[PDB]
């Protein structure tokens, strides 16, 4: 199936690309990047782990703001080509409140603000950093949801040409792909 969507009544006005800017602003940046990964606080963590899992889920250094990447992710850590997340991306969760782990057998968000699900994005690992999947979780690590934005606006663009990364989640809900929460 095709690009499914859950958005808090809040954003019922707002476009996706609006919440995203906004979002991403929010999040900010853990600074995931050589060199500064030097304790837990910016790792994030997978479920089960400890490198692959149905889940990567990370929370914001800043604020409370927290994703829950779904799907079947690996992370090859320091094995070539490095540092390079791929697997098979089904859904991005964006909310606050991280919760959970994998020692008590999942995470999850408190409050959940807006879900992409049925993403259907897949790269192989020799692919590196340059792999899709790759770029989209490391971009909302990094306070940037652009790869993330373009890739829910094509999927957006196949289920009714009328529909962009532009659209509001109540437009969204009209052409069958999202729904608020009751």
């Amino acid at each position: 199936m095709s690009i499914s969507i859950s958005y808090s009544t809040t954003y019922s006005g707002w476009t996706v690309a609006d919440y995203l800017a906004d979002w991403s602003a929010y999040f900010g940046d853990v600074n995931h990047r050589p060199g500064q990964v030097v304790d837990g606080s910016n790792t994030g963590g997978f479920n089960p782990g400890p490198f692959d899992g149905s889940q990567y889920a990370l929370k914001s250094t800043a604020s409370d703001a927290a994703f829950i990447a779904g799907g079947d992710l690996h992370y090859t850590l320091f094995s070539n080509p490095s540092h390079t997340l791929w697997g098979k991306l089904d859904s991005i969760a964006l909310g606050d409140t991280l919760t959970g782990g994998a020692s008590s057998g999942g995470y999850a968000l408190d409050s959940q603000e807006v879900s992409f699900s049925n993403l259907g994005l897949d790269s192989p690992i020799a692919q590196g950093r340059d792999g899709t999947v790759h770029k989209v979780v490391y971009g909302l690590m990094s306070g940037d949801s652009s790869a993330l934005q373009g890739q829910i606006d094509a999927l957006l663009k196949a289920v009714d040409p009328s529909l962009s990364i532009n659209s509001t989640f109540d437009q969204l809900a009209a052409a069958g792909v999202a729904h608020a929460t009751p």
